[PDB]
DNA sequence: TTCAAAAGAAGCGGAGCTTC
């Protein structure tokens, strides 16, 4: 009661009765929200918040005044102020816009009339800001606080979204668009994720609104109101953004890019600031004034951000207490601006940055459509970084007269599969540009001797930088190769470079000097390295020479190392002791390091295995089908056009066939974390397509440089030799792409056959629109999927090991059946709920459920586990937030559109999730989270996953806990966790429970193919509990394997470069022994510790 | 079926079916 009468107070005159139960017009806002405890908003109370905050950001006393502190960010000047006095003043036209919108749609329909004379039109998807609005005569008008509350939310939601937003990849763009990853148009990713889709603006808006409203939710107000209200509110500031030109709107047609997809999809773009306005070295003045707790700031000297106390994205798991050690941990370590290289940046210039790092200009008739949009999409990123780290620099700057002396500190929060993650877009862990400019590494040397310990970190820091791949050869070996480099290709460069740390001037063909120097090497952290040697060659006091410059502790092979560490259960194999030692576990050999391995023992790595392996499948492939003449061109076209274009696939004079690691690098990976082999068939091709694209580039480039050039010369004049050397490449290439799009191979009854696809590629090549499309792609992914990515795939199994790819196939049906259950239970709960709502009526469709309903629901699912333990880290699944629960509209805008899907965090299919979550989770996400919190944690490290930056004075002794806490992350057990987590889920579940629907999604992971069909309950639970069975057997093996590996000599270098490998000291010595003598062992060891417990 | 965040628009009517 006291809470109904307090938020009545403060809105007397909203329209309606604040009573549920009440006969005529309720209003839902005062129904829905209360007082909070403790001030959230300084704008709750005022009756003018636009007047009021202008006023409070007219001056620095005033500003001060407001926010009741002492001093405000010195950002906070006079241009800046001046900006902010027209930024409200356009808060002004936002406000005038809303209100004639809503005097529009109160005249339309003549639903004001109506909704004067009892028409509960502030129930309507479309009416629900009628539950904030006032009588006034004949008509009705916004509440003045609420509105202009809601505005100055839109306006620091202008200033700062764009920077917040997710990444899209190619599978969000194929879930936005609802067309197949592998057909995607080019350049049609990056258009979507430059723009953001209806959900993405309306839902960032609507927190940021309500978060100034500054109120509480009631738990017994349905969801219908609670979120509906500020999304109400959020949509219709969003359409007056777009009546006012600061965001612009573009419906998507999709039937252009396919003519049967009929989805026409909503883009939002905010309209870009200049990158000189002065609102982008304080950008959130408004945030830090309205909000008690701002979330939007940066964090300078000893402001160290607050602790999440939930996982990201995922409110029902909070983070363990470890995990909250963690990020502290995280979060205390100071970043300092290097100076230099801001230095650097602003003399090249944004337009040599470009250049340099971006596609430079783009000539768009020099080059080919398809080609022009990638290059754009990536002069887009480099320019967005360069343009927000010169805000941070602003900003900075401000804060002292010496901005390599200002500490920032960064947010941190734990993601869902367990990585710590930066908050933000453009942050030192997320881009590389930031990466080489913001550093928490820093180190004072003592280089005035080549022959120091500390010069030989400053060389392995410099070599790594510059593309020497550190942790394949000694430090000796390194040294060398530094030297030839430093003295041969880069001294024209480190000359430009010497004369820029001392005049501070760069030449006009920096850009040339620069690339031609580096070529391949060419990266921000080799521009970081061409800065601090030839800073270092200039230094006055070179024996105390100061330097952020970084070595990166670097996991070899980590997700698919750590997965055969983590959940290969059975006895121990000599290939798996060879295949895992590839990747830095050592056995009988104290002290030995990942240079060594690689220099004296073994050059190839886990990729380069499965490389070699994925020859013989395809060498045993060509045997099948030896005498069938088409199929064996159809394969050597493939090789041919692969070879024409991919630097990783070589084919030899006589025929010799020659594979660079390089092709199996991320197929490894993506096939262990449950890829299909057709999602990596269509990511090759993507790969060929592109470097096609390009050529064709090259064609229009030197076509254009020279009118007579033949269509060989300029195709493959770079690549060949002669003039008609070129023209076989050219033969090679038309017959390639001709048999490739016109023929293609299928699976009948276990054996390949051709078919024609009649729709084979035909015509002249124009180089500018030339574009391979829909039925062209297919084909050329049929060929790709069969000739080349099946045998691929044989050759992973057989380097990663059969026993670790039937662990994440238990792995992933245990966590798919229990995501369906979970799913299934929770929609069935909730349609009983909604049943239970018709019997009452004070509720309306469309009202929904509460949230104590909603907790209700969810804790009733308590008893099937939905939750996985470690101990030290909570995974959660199936936890996600879907439109398909609620099934129904949120809110629309008062013009009856933008319509927002209403989404309820629920539990929803897994799918082959269970694998990346746990595999990344146990892996490289423990091993930070205890490299952040063990005894002797590093400090002033960056980590980056599964790498971790470390100034050169510490590089020895933080590469050592390094390889120390993947040892510890290797005594986990995930398998143990899941089956634990199932079999109490085994315990609770009612299969006949389930729909349909859920039943047969069950059947699949849990019963072959044939016994599915017409199967029942029963059988479906019966198989459901053979997977448990089958868990709890290869966690036991898990945990033997590791318990006998503990007791043996290890020596550990996983996180590999500058040769500190951890010793876990062993005391049963398996030195002096081959792998098969080695496995020999260990299963001895194996079968009596698996007598210790079977007795 | 790789993971790390979801996600069509809009007339009529007042939800939810319909057509593009
Ligand atoms: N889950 C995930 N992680 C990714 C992906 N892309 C990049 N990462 C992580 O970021 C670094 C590279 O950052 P950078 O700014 O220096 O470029 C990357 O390191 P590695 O390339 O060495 O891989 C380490 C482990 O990450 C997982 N992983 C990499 N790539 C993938 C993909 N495509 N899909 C799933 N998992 C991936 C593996 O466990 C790998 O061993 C990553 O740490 C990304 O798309 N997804
Ligand atoms: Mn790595």
């Amino acid at each position: 009661e006291e809470l109904k009468e307090g938020i009545d107070a403060v809105y007397p005159s909203l329209v309606g009765t604040a009573d549920s139960k009440a006969e005529g017009i309720k209003n839902y806002f005062k129904l829905s929200f209360t007082l909070p405890e403790e001030q959230k908003s300084r704008t709750v109370g005022s009756e003018a918040p636009l007047k009021d905050v202008a006023q409070a950001l007219s001056s620095r006393a005033r500003y001060e005044l407001f926010t009741e502190k002492e001093t405000a960010n010195p950002a906070f000047n006079g241009e800046v102020i001046k900006r902010y006095k027209e930024l409200m003043e356009h808060g002004e036209g936002i406000a005038d816009i809303l209100r004639s919108r809503l005097a529009k749609f109160l005249n339309t329909k003549d639903v004001g009339k109506r909704f004067a004379q009892g028409t509960e039109a502030n129930r309507w998807v479309g009416g629900k800001l009628l539950n904030i609005v006032e009588q006034d005569g004949d008509t009705f008008k916004y509440n003045e606080q609420l509105l202009q509350t809601a505005v100055l939310a839109g306006l620091q939601w202008r200033l700062t979204a764009t920077s917040n937003t997710a990444i899209k990849d190619a599978k969000d763009v194929a879930a936005i668009t609802g067309i197949d990853q592998a057909l995607l148009p080019e350049g049609l990713v990056e258009q979507f994720d430059t723009g953001m889709t209806l959900t993405e603006a309306v839902s960032s808006l609507a927190q940021k609104i309500e978060s100034y409203w500054g109120l509480s939710r009631n738990p017994n107000a349905p969801l219908g109101y609670t979120k509906g209200i500020p999304t109400a509110m959020a949509a219709e500031i969003l359409a007056a953004f777009v009546e006012s030109t600061d965001v612009v709107e573009n419906i998507v047609d999709m039937s252009e890019i396919d003519p049967d997809n009929k989805k026409t999809i909503g883009l939002y773009t905010i309209t870009e600031l200049d990158s000189f306005d002065p609102i982008n070295s304080f950008p959130t003045a408004i945030e830090e004034a309205v909000l008690v707790n701002p979330t939007e700031k940066m964090f300078f000297g000893d402001d160290i951000p607050p602790v999440a106390n939930t996982q990201l994205r995922n409110p029902a798991v909070r983070n363990t207490p470890e995990q909250k050690a963690a990020l502290k941990a995280e979060q205390a370590t100071e970043f300092y601006v290097h100076t230099p290289m801001v230095q650097f940046y602003e003399t090249l210039g944004k337009d040599r940055i470009l250049e340099l790092m971006g596609a430079g200009t783009l000539n768009k008739e020099l080059l080919n459509d398809n080609h022009a949009k990638s290059l754009e999409g990536k002069n887009r990123s480099v320019e967005d970084s360069y343009n927000q780290l010169f805000s941070v620099i602003e900003q900075v700057r401000a804060q002292s007269e010496d901005i390599s002396t200002v500490p920032i500190h960064y947010a941190y929060n734990m993601t869902r599969v367990g990585r710590m993650q930066m908050l933000g877009k453009y942050n030192p862990q997320s881009a590389k540009l930031v990466r080489e400019a913001i550093l928490p590494t820093k180190a004072t040397l003592d280089l005035s001797n080549q022959n120091n310990e500390d010069f030989s970190a400053f060389q392995l820091g410099l070599a790594q930088a510059l593309d020497i791949k550190v942790h394949t050869m000694t430090r000796e070996v390194m040294s060398d190769e530094l030297t030839k480099l430093l003295e041969g290709n880069l001294k024209p460069a480190i000359d430009m470079m010497v004369e820029f740390n001392t005049t501070g001037s760069l030449p006009e063909n920096a850009v040339d000097v620069l690339n031609t120097a580096l070529g391949d090497r060419k990266s921000f952290v080799a521009l970081m390295a061409l800065m601090e040697y030839s800073r270092y060659l200039v230094a006055e006091d070179k024996s105390a020479f100061v330097t952020p410059l970084y070595v990166e502790a670097d996991g070899v092979t980590n997700g698919p190392i750590n997965a055969m560490m983590l959940m290969t259960g059975g006895l121990f194999t000599p290939d798996w002791i060879r295949n895992i030692a590839k990747g830095g576990l050592f056995i009988g050999s104290p002290n030995k390091t990942m240079n060594e391995h690689r220099s004296t023992a073994d050059n190839n790595d886990l990729y380069q295995a499965s490389t070699n392996a994925l020859m013989e499948s395809l060498g045993k492939l060509r045997s099948n089908y030896a005498s069938n003449m088409p199929i064996q061109s159809q394969i050597d076209s493939l090789l041919s056009l692969m070879d024409l274009f991919l630097p990783d696939i070589n084919l030899g004079e006589n025929g010799a066939l020659e594979l660079k690691r390089g092709i199996a690098k991320n197929p490894l990976t993506i096939t262990i974390y449950g890829s299909g082999a057709r999602g990596i068939a269509g990511k090759l091709v993507s790969s060929v397509t592109d470097a096609i694209y390009e050529r064709m580039s090259d064609v229009l480039k030197a076509r254009a440089k020279d009118p007579n050039i033949s269509a060989a010369m300029a195709m493959f004049g770079k690549q060949a030799a002669s003039e008609a050397h070129a023209e076989e490449l050219l033969a090679r290439f038309l017959k390639d792409m001709e048999t490739l799009t016109s023929t293609v191979p299928v699976k009948r009854k276990g054996v390949l056959e051709l078919q024609s696809t009649g729709t084979g590629a035909k015509g002249k090549i124009n180089p500018k629109t030339y574009t391979i499309k829909g039925e062209q792609l297919k084909a050329l992914q049929e060929n790709m999927l069969h000739f080349f990515v099946e045998p691929l795939r044989n050759g992973i199994t057989q380097t990663v090991g059969e026993s670790l790819v039937y662990s994440t196939e238990q792995l992933q049906k245990a966590t798919q059946i229990q995501s369906v259950v979970l799913e299934d239970m929770f929609k069935q709960r909730v349609q009983e709920k909604l049943a239970e709502k018709a019997k009452d009526p004070t509720w309306k469709k469309g009202d929904f459920l509460t949230q104590k309903e909603l907790n209700d629901i969810q804790a009733s699912l308590n008893n099937l586990a939905p939750m996985i333990e470690t101990g030290s880290q909570t995974f959660y699944i199936a936890g996600s937030e879907n439109a398909e629960v609620a099934n129904q509209v949120l809110a629309t805008n008062l013009d009856d559109r933008m319509r927002v899907p209403m989404s309820i965090y629920a539990p929803a299919q897994a799918g082959v999730a269970g694998i990346p979550f746990m595999t990344i989770g146990t892996g490289d996400g423990m091993m930070m989270q205890t490299l952040s919190t063990m005894k002797g944690a590093p400090k002033n490290t960056l980590k980056i996953f599964d790498g971790m930056n470390i100034g050169l004075n510490d590089i020895t002794d933080a590469s050592r806990k390094a390889n120390e806490a993947v040892y510890t992350s290797w005594q986990g057990n995930p398998i143990k966790n899941v089956y634990e987590s199932y079999a109490k889920f085994m315990k609770n579940v009612d299969f006949s429970k389930l729909s349909p629907e859920a039943l047969e999604a069950i059947g699949k992971s849990a019963l072959e193919y044939d016994q599915r069909e017409n199967a029942t309950v029963d059988d479906i639970a019966n198989a459901a509990s053979l997977i448990e069975r089958n868990l709890r057997n290869i966690a036991l093996g898990v945990d033997i394997r590791h318990k006998v590996l503990d007791k043996v000599n290890l020596s550990i270098d996983q996180m590999a470069a500058v040769g500190a490998p951890y010793q876990n000291n062993g005391k049963i010595d398996l030195s002096n022994m081959t792998p098969e003598q080695q496995a020999d062992e260990l299963n001895k060891l194996f079968r009596e510790e698996l007598e210790a417990r079977k007795q």
